Protein backbone atom coordinates (compact mmCIF):
# COMPACT_ATOMS: atom_id res chain seq x y z
CA UNK A 1 0.00 0.00 0.00
CA UNK A 2 1.71 3.22 1.67
CA UNK A 3 -0.66 5.21 -0.88
CA UNK A 4 0.24 8.74 -1.39
CA UNK A 5 -2.67 10.91 -2.43
CA UNK A 6 -0.17 13.74 -2.30
CA UNK A 7 0.94 13.10 -5.96
CA UNK A 8 -1.75 10.89 -7.06
CA UNK A 9 -5.54 11.08 -7.31
CA UNK A 10 -7.39 7.45 -6.18
CA UNK A 11 -11.04 6.58 -6.17
CA UNK A 12 -12.61 7.96 -3.70
CA UNK A 13 -14.14 5.42 -0.31
CA UNK A 14 -17.91 4.46 -0.54
CA UNK A 15 -18.30 7.75 -3.20
CA UNK A 16 -17.24 10.49 -1.12
CA UNK A 17 -17.39 13.27 -3.04
CA UNK A 18 -16.19 17.25 -2.43
CA UNK A 19 -18.52 18.45 -0.42
CA UNK A 20 -19.72 22.57 -0.41
CA UNK A 21 -17.37 23.01 2.53
CA UNK A 22 -14.28 21.08 1.14
CA UNK A 23 -14.21 24.21 -1.37
CA UNK A 24 -14.85 26.42 1.49
CA UNK A 25 -11.76 25.29 3.31
CA UNK A 26 -9.63 24.79 0.29
CA UNK A 27 -10.89 28.63 -0.57
CA UNK A 28 -9.62 29.98 2.68
CA UNK A 29 -6.25 27.91 2.54
CA UNK A 30 -6.08 29.97 -1.09
CA UNK A 31 -6.97 33.06 1.06
CA UNK A 32 -4.36 32.11 3.82
CA UNK A 33 -1.72 31.99 1.12
CA UNK A 34 -2.82 34.94 -0.96
CA UNK A 35 -1.81 37.42 2.66
CA UNK A 36 1.31 35.78 3.02
CA UNK A 37 3.11 38.62 0.90
CA UNK A 38 1.23 41.55 2.60
CA UNK A 39 2.25 39.09 6.07
CA UNK A 40 5.66 39.42 5.39
CA UNK A 41 6.42 42.65 4.27
CA UNK A 42 4.51 44.10 7.38
CA UNK A 43 6.94 41.80 9.55
CA UNK A 44 10.41 42.97 8.45
CA UNK A 45 9.01 46.66 8.92
CA UNK A 46 7.98 46.35 12.41
CA UNK A 47 10.75 43.64 13.01
CA UNK A 48 13.10 46.20 11.83
CA UNK A 49 11.89 48.90 13.89
CA UNK A 50 12.16 47.02 17.20
CA UNK A 51 15.79 46.34 16.26
CA UNK A 52 17.08 49.76 15.68
CA UNK A 53 15.12 51.70 18.44
CA UNK A 54 17.13 48.55 21.08
CA UNK A 55 20.20 49.14 19.20
CA UNK A 56 19.81 52.73 19.34
CA UNK A 57 19.53 52.61 23.17
CA UNK A 58 22.48 50.54 23.22
CA UNK A 59 24.62 53.24 21.32
CA UNK A 60 23.47 55.60 24.20
CA UNK A 61 24.14 53.22 27.13
CA UNK A 62 27.60 52.78 25.57
CA UNK A 63 27.38 56.75 24.91
CA UNK A 64 26.62 57.55 28.17
CA UNK A 65 30.34 57.92 30.46
CA UNK A 66 27.95 57.65 33.42
CA UNK A 67 26.00 54.12 32.48
CA UNK A 68 29.23 52.37 31.11
CA UNK A 69 31.35 52.19 33.78
CA UNK A 70 28.69 51.71 36.54
CA UNK A 71 27.82 48.63 34.81
CA UNK A 72 27.90 45.06 36.65
CA UNK A 73 29.92 42.50 34.71
CA UNK A 74 27.44 40.36 34.47
CA UNK A 75 24.58 42.30 33.08
CA UNK A 76 26.71 43.82 30.47
CA UNK A 77 27.36 40.53 29.25
CA UNK A 78 23.81 39.98 28.89
CA UNK A 79 23.50 43.09 27.90
CA UNK A 80 25.82 42.33 24.54
CA UNK A 81 24.01 39.02 24.26
CA UNK A 82 20.91 40.73 23.96
CA UNK A 83 22.13 43.46 21.46
CA UNK A 84 23.83 40.45 19.68
CA UNK A 85 19.96 38.34 19.72
CA UNK A 86 18.09 40.92 18.38
CA UNK A 87 20.77 41.67 15.03
CA UNK A 88 20.38 37.70 14.30
CA UNK A 89 16.98 38.45 13.94
CA UNK A 90 17.79 40.96 11.13
CA UNK A 91 20.54 39.30 9.66
CA UNK A 92 18.48 36.12 8.59
CA UNK A 93 15.30 37.51 8.36
CA UNK A 94 15.34 38.74 5.02
CA UNK A 95 16.14 35.33 3.44
CA UNK A 96 13.21 34.17 5.48
CA UNK A 97 10.83 36.49 4.12
CA UNK A 98 12.26 35.55 0.50
CA UNK A 99 11.65 31.67 0.92
CA UNK A 100 8.01 32.47 2.46
CA UNK A 101 6.76 34.56 -0.32
CA UNK A 102 8.07 32.21 -2.82
CA UNK A 103 6.78 28.83 -0.93
CA UNK A 104 3.16 30.56 -1.11
CA UNK A 105 3.30 30.76 -4.69
CA UNK A 106 4.64 27.36 -5.64
CA UNK A 107 1.51 25.97 -3.06
CA UNK A 108 -0.98 29.19 -4.31
CA UNK A 109 -0.38 28.62 -8.25
CA UNK A 110 -0.94 24.50 -7.49
CA UNK A 111 -4.07 25.04 -5.27
CA UNK A 112 -5.18 27.46 -8.39
CA UNK A 113 -5.15 24.43 -10.83
CA UNK A 114 -6.60 21.95 -8.20
CA UNK A 115 -9.42 24.88 -7.82
CA UNK A 116 -9.86 24.97 -11.47
CA UNK A 117 -9.47 21.71 -13.06
CA UNK A 118 -10.88 19.30 -10.11
CA UNK A 119 -14.73 19.35 -11.07
CA UNK A 120 -14.49 19.95 -14.69
CA UNK A 121 -14.60 16.76 -16.91
CA UNK A 122 -11.45 17.33 -19.60
CA UNK A 123 -12.90 14.40 -21.94
CA UNK A 124 -19.55 24.28 -22.59
CA UNK A 125 -17.12 21.84 -20.79
CA UNK A 126 -19.17 19.54 -18.53
CA UNK A 127 -18.86 18.26 -14.64
CA UNK A 128 -17.37 14.96 -13.61
CA UNK A 129 -18.67 12.62 -11.13
CA UNK A 130 -15.65 14.52 -8.78
CA UNK A 131 -17.70 17.09 -7.06
CA UNK A 132 -20.89 17.79 -5.57
CA UNK A 133 -22.98 20.65 -7.23
CA UNK A 134 -22.29 23.03 -4.19
CA UNK A 135 -18.17 22.90 -4.78
CA UNK A 136 -18.60 25.30 -7.38
CA UNK A 137 -21.39 27.12 -6.73
CA UNK A 138 -21.36 31.23 -6.96
CA UNK A 139 -22.37 31.98 -3.29
CA UNK A 140 -21.69 35.49 -3.91
CA UNK A 141 -23.03 37.51 -6.93
CA UNK A 142 -20.94 37.08 -10.24
CA UNK A 143 -21.69 39.14 -12.83
CA UNK A 144 -20.77 37.49 -16.11
CA UNK A 145 -21.43 33.79 -14.69
CA UNK A 146 -20.81 30.89 -18.17
CA UNK A 147 -17.63 30.46 -20.01
CA UNK A 148 -15.98 28.97 -17.07
CA UNK A 149 -18.21 27.32 -14.83
CA UNK A 150 -17.85 24.20 -12.64
CA UNK A 151 -14.21 25.92 -12.00
CA UNK A 152 -14.13 26.56 -8.00
CA UNK A 153 -13.74 30.56 -8.32
CA UNK A 154 -12.86 31.09 -4.92
CA UNK A 155 -13.03 35.03 -4.47
CA UNK A 156 -16.82 34.17 -4.87
CA UNK A 157 -17.24 31.72 -2.32
CA UNK A 158 -15.31 32.73 0.96
CA UNK A 159 -14.79 36.77 2.15
CA UNK A 160 -12.43 38.12 4.09
CA UNK A 161 -13.35 36.51 7.71
CA UNK A 162 -11.47 36.22 10.80
CA UNK A 163 -10.40 32.71 10.46
CA UNK A 164 -8.93 34.19 6.54
CA UNK A 165 -6.28 36.14 7.85
CA UNK A 166 -2.42 35.14 7.52
CA UNK A 167 -1.17 33.62 11.10
CA UNK A 168 0.20 30.28 11.92
CA UNK A 169 -3.14 29.47 13.99
CA UNK A 170 -5.25 30.23 11.24
CA UNK A 171 -3.52 28.48 8.80
CA UNK A 172 -3.15 25.38 11.20
CA UNK A 173 -6.86 24.89 11.93
CA UNK A 174 -7.21 25.45 8.16
CA UNK A 175 -5.44 22.21 7.30
CA UNK A 176 -6.89 20.38 9.78
CA UNK A 177 -10.35 21.11 8.76
CA UNK A 178 -9.19 20.49 5.17
CA UNK A 179 -8.40 16.49 6.33
CA UNK A 180 -11.71 16.37 8.22
CA UNK A 181 -13.63 16.88 5.33
CA UNK A 182 -11.33 15.72 2.13
CA UNK A 183 -12.41 12.78 -0.08
CA UNK A 184 -10.86 10.11 1.47
CA UNK A 185 -9.15 7.16 -0.94
CA UNK A 186 -10.23 3.58 -1.04
CA UNK A 187 -7.41 1.37 0.88
CA UNK A 188 -8.23 -1.74 -0.31
CA UNK A 189 -8.09 -1.91 -4.45
CA UNK A 190 -5.32 0.99 -5.49
CA UNK A 191 -7.01 2.38 -8.18
CA UNK A 192 -5.40 5.42 -9.62
CA UNK A 193 -7.08 7.81 -11.16
CA UNK A 194 -6.05 10.39 -14.41
CA UNK A 195 -4.74 8.64 -17.45
CA UNK A 196 -1.46 8.16 -17.42
CA UNK A 197 -2.49 4.49 -17.60
CA UNK A 198 -0.79 2.56 -14.80
CA UNK A 199 -2.99 -0.35 -16.66
CA UNK A 200 -3.08 -2.83 -13.65
CA UNK A 201 -4.79 -0.22 -11.75
CA UNK A 202 -6.59 2.33 -13.92
CA UNK A 203 -9.57 3.97 -12.19
CA UNK A 204 -12.90 3.12 -15.00
CA UNK A 205 -14.91 6.17 -15.83
CA UNK A 206 -17.78 7.63 -13.83
CA UNK A 207 -15.75 7.69 -9.88
CA UNK A 208 -15.12 10.62 -8.00
CA UNK A 209 -11.21 11.01 -7.62
CA UNK A 210 -9.84 12.22 -4.43
CA UNK A 211 -7.89 16.12 -4.42
CA UNK A 212 -4.42 16.19 -5.42
CA UNK A 213 -1.93 17.87 -2.93
CA UNK A 214 1.14 18.89 -4.22
CA UNK A 215 0.44 22.13 -2.84
CA UNK A 216 0.76 20.67 0.68
CA UNK A 217 4.31 20.58 1.40
CA UNK A 218 4.41 24.29 -0.22
CA UNK A 219 1.52 25.00 2.61
CA UNK A 220 3.60 23.77 5.81
CA UNK A 221 7.04 25.33 4.57
CA UNK A 222 4.64 28.68 3.91
CA UNK A 223 2.97 28.10 7.02
CA UNK A 224 6.38 27.49 9.54
CA UNK A 225 7.83 30.30 7.81
CA UNK A 226 4.77 32.48 8.79
CA UNK A 227 5.32 31.02 12.62
CA UNK A 228 8.85 32.23 12.58
CA UNK A 229 8.36 35.54 11.57
CA UNK A 230 6.10 35.46 14.59
CA UNK A 231 7.90 34.20 17.15
CA UNK A 232 11.13 36.42 15.85
CA UNK A 233 9.01 39.62 15.86
CA UNK A 234 8.05 38.88 19.72
CA UNK A 235 11.78 38.05 20.34
CA UNK A 236 12.51 41.47 18.67
CA UNK A 237 10.30 43.43 21.18
CA UNK A 238 11.21 41.62 24.24
CA UNK A 239 14.76 42.86 22.92
CA UNK A 240 13.21 46.55 22.61
CA UNK A 241 11.41 46.15 26.11
CA UNK A 242 15.04 45.24 26.99
CA UNK A 243 16.75 47.61 26.13
CA UNK A 244 14.24 50.82 27.28
CA UNK A 245 14.74 49.68 30.72
CA UNK A 246 18.79 49.07 30.78
CA UNK A 247 18.75 52.56 28.97
CA UNK A 248 16.06 54.00 31.87
CA UNK A 249 18.02 54.49 34.64
CA UNK A 250 15.32 52.93 36.13
CA UNK A 251 13.92 55.94 38.27
CA UNK A 252 10.51 56.66 40.10
CA UNK A 253 9.65 53.45 41.41
CA UNK A 254 6.27 54.42 41.15
CA UNK A 255 6.27 57.98 40.46
CA UNK A 256 6.47 57.15 36.75
CA UNK A 257 5.78 53.77 36.51
CA UNK A 258 2.23 54.69 37.71
CA UNK A 259 1.85 57.33 35.48
CA UNK A 260 2.86 55.11 32.78
CA UNK A 261 0.25 52.68 33.60
CA UNK A 262 -2.50 55.13 34.75
CA UNK A 263 -2.31 56.18 31.02
CA UNK A 264 -1.76 52.96 29.50
CA UNK A 265 -4.95 51.63 30.78
CA UNK A 266 -6.50 55.07 29.53
CA UNK A 267 -5.25 53.76 25.65
CA UNK A 268 -5.66 50.19 26.31
CA UNK A 269 -9.77 50.73 27.44
CA UNK A 270 -10.11 53.47 24.47
CA UNK A 271 -8.63 51.45 21.80
CA UNK A 272 -10.64 48.33 23.31
CA UNK A 273 -13.70 51.06 22.76
CA UNK A 274 -12.87 51.86 19.21
CA UNK A 275 -11.57 47.81 18.21
CA UNK A 276 -15.13 47.20 19.91
CA UNK A 277 -17.20 49.62 17.96
CA UNK A 278 -15.97 48.85 14.42
CA UNK A 279 -15.97 45.13 15.38
CA UNK A 280 -19.58 44.74 16.31
CA UNK A 281 -20.45 47.27 12.92
CA UNK A 282 -18.66 44.97 10.75
CA UNK A 283 -20.89 41.65 12.31
CA UNK A 284 -23.91 44.37 11.35
CA UNK A 285 -22.59 44.24 7.41
CA UNK A 286 -21.91 41.24 7.73
CA UNK A 287 -25.61 40.40 7.94
CA UNK A 288 -26.51 42.98 5.37
CA UNK A 289 -24.40 40.71 3.00
CA UNK A 290 -26.02 37.86 3.69
CA UNK A 291 -29.48 40.04 3.72
CA UNK A 292 -28.88 41.03 0.68
CA UNK A 293 -27.76 38.31 -1.15
CA UNK A 294 -30.60 36.06 -0.02
CA UNK A 295 -32.58 38.80 -2.00
CA UNK A 296 -30.72 38.24 -4.52
CA UNK A 297 -30.84 34.54 -4.61
CA UNK A 298 -34.60 35.23 -4.54
CA UNK A 299 -34.85 37.96 -7.94
CA UNK A 300 -33.05 35.68 -9.96
CA UNK A 301 -35.39 32.77 -8.89
CA UNK A 302 -38.17 34.89 -10.00
CA UNK A 303 -36.92 36.40 -13.06
CA UNK A 304 -35.87 33.06 -13.89
CA UNK A 305 -39.51 31.91 -13.81
CA UNK A 306 -41.11 34.31 -15.41
CA UNK A 307 -39.00 33.43 -18.74
CA UNK A 308 -39.28 29.99 -18.93
CA UNK A 309 -42.87 30.77 -18.91
CA UNK A 310 -42.66 33.13 -21.87
CA UNK A 311 -40.10 30.79 -23.38
CA UNK A 312 -43.19 27.71 -23.00
CA UNK A 313 -45.24 30.54 -24.28
CA UNK A 314 -43.11 30.64 -27.63
CA UNK A 315 -42.76 26.69 -28.35
CA UNK A 316 -47.17 26.31 -28.43
CA UNK A 317 -46.56 29.45 -30.45
CA UNK A 318 -44.22 27.32 -32.90
CA UNK A 319 -46.38 24.41 -31.99
CA UNK A 320 -49.28 25.94 -33.62
CA UNK A 321 -51.36 26.70 -31.15
CA UNK A 322 -50.60 30.43 -30.52
CA UNK A 323 -51.16 32.48 -26.56
CA UNK A 324 -53.73 35.71 -27.14
CA UNK A 325 -52.03 39.17 -27.34
CA UNK A 326 -52.81 40.01 -23.82
CA UNK A 327 -51.54 36.47 -22.85
CA UNK A 328 -48.11 37.38 -24.69
CA UNK A 329 -47.90 40.93 -23.93
CA UNK A 330 -48.02 39.69 -19.94
CA UNK A 331 -45.66 37.39 -20.00
CA UNK A 332 -43.25 40.19 -21.48
CA UNK A 333 -44.26 42.75 -19.02
CA UNK A 334 -43.69 40.32 -16.43
CA UNK A 335 -40.55 39.51 -16.97
CA UNK A 336 -39.42 43.30 -17.59
CA UNK A 337 -40.75 44.04 -13.96
CA UNK A 338 -38.19 40.57 -13.17
CA UNK A 339 -35.45 41.54 -14.65
CA UNK A 340 -35.78 45.04 -12.97
CA UNK A 341 -35.79 43.92 -9.50
CA UNK A 342 -33.16 41.66 -10.65
CA UNK A 343 -31.13 43.69 -11.64
CA UNK A 344 -31.09 46.25 -8.80
CA UNK A 345 -30.89 43.02 -6.53
CA UNK A 346 -27.69 41.78 -7.58
CA UNK A 347 -26.56 45.57 -7.64
CA UNK A 348 -27.44 45.75 -4.11
CA UNK A 349 -25.56 42.45 -3.11
CA UNK A 350 -22.87 43.46 -5.24
CA UNK A 351 -22.17 46.93 -2.76
CA UNK A 352 -23.33 45.01 0.36
CA UNK A 353 -19.91 43.10 -0.06
CA UNK A 354 -17.97 46.26 -0.81
CA UNK A 355 -19.71 47.53 2.52
CA UNK A 356 -18.50 44.58 4.34
CA UNK A 357 -14.84 44.13 3.13
CA UNK A 358 -14.29 47.76 3.86
CA UNK A 359 -16.11 47.30 7.43
CA UNK A 360 -14.00 44.18 7.75
CA UNK A 361 -10.98 45.85 7.08
CA UNK A 362 -11.64 48.49 10.18
CA UNK A 363 -12.42 45.60 12.13
CA UNK A 364 -8.47 44.37 11.35
CA UNK A 365 -6.79 47.44 12.11
CA UNK A 366 -8.67 48.61 15.27
CA UNK A 367 -7.91 45.04 16.54
CA UNK A 368 -4.43 45.04 16.13
CA UNK A 369 -4.02 48.91 17.52
CA UNK A 370 -6.11 47.40 20.80
CA UNK A 371 -3.58 44.79 20.96
CA UNK A 372 -0.55 47.39 21.07
CA UNK A 373 -1.74 48.57 23.49
CA UNK A 374 -2.39 45.79 25.24
CA UNK A 375 0.90 44.92 25.00
CA UNK A 376 2.10 48.69 26.70
CA UNK A 377 -0.67 48.15 29.65
CA UNK A 378 0.99 44.98 30.35
CA UNK A 379 4.24 46.18 30.15
CA UNK A 380 3.92 48.73 32.44
CA UNK A 381 1.61 46.15 34.99
CA UNK A 382 5.10 44.30 35.07
CA UNK A 383 7.56 47.15 35.18
CA UNK A 384 5.62 48.54 37.81
CA UNK A 385 4.18 45.60 40.51
CA UNK A 386 6.99 44.28 39.93
CA UNK A 387 9.26 47.00 41.40
CA UNK A 388 6.18 47.18 43.53
CA UNK A 389 7.22 43.99 45.38
CA UNK A 390 10.81 45.73 46.09
CA UNK A 391 9.74 48.29 47.84
CA UNK A 392 6.76 46.54 49.57
CA UNK A 393 9.92 43.56 50.72
CA UNK A 394 11.87 46.41 51.95
CA UNK A 395 9.49 47.46 54.89
CA UNK A 396 9.03 43.63 55.50
CA UNK A 397 12.80 42.89 57.06
CA UNK A 398 11.77 45.19 59.39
Amino acid sequence: EELSVAQKQYVTAHGRQLVGQGATTLCTMKKLLDGVNSRVDTFEQQILTFVNNANANFRKISDDKVMAASLSASRLQEMQYMKSLGNSIIKYMGETGKRAKAAAAAASAALDEVLKWHCVDRTSSTPNANCEPNAYKRDYYYEHSDPHKYSILCNYKVVSSTTTQTTFSNMERALEIWNQVKPKPYHMRVMICGAGAPAHQAAPAGRPCTVLENWLWNYRVTAHLIAKLEKDATLALRVMRYSEKVLEGDKESLAQHEERRKAAEARAAEEEAKRQAAEKAAEEARKALEEAEARRVAAEEQAEARRLEAEKAEKAKEAGQPVSEEKKKMLLEAVEKAEATEKAAEKQAKDSRKAFEEAEEERVKATEDAEAAKEEKKDAEESEEKLKKDVEKLAEEL
